[PDB]
């Protein structure tokens, strides 16, 4: 598994793709878009 997680992101927003976090909703809602393009190992919206 090689899992490495703990607690939660001090911030309310978090990217369930690269394990990121933002302070402003407009900052994350946009960052998630960058992931909605390439063909990474893990398809979504299906
Ligand atoms: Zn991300």
């Amino acid at each position: 598994g090689s899992s490495g997680s703990s607690g939660t992101a001090e911030k309310p927003f978090r990217c369930d793709t690269c394990d990121k976090s933002f302070r402003q909703r407009s900052a994350l809602n946009s960052h998630r878009m960058i992931h909605t393009g390439e063909k990474p190992s893990g398809p979504s919206s299906g």
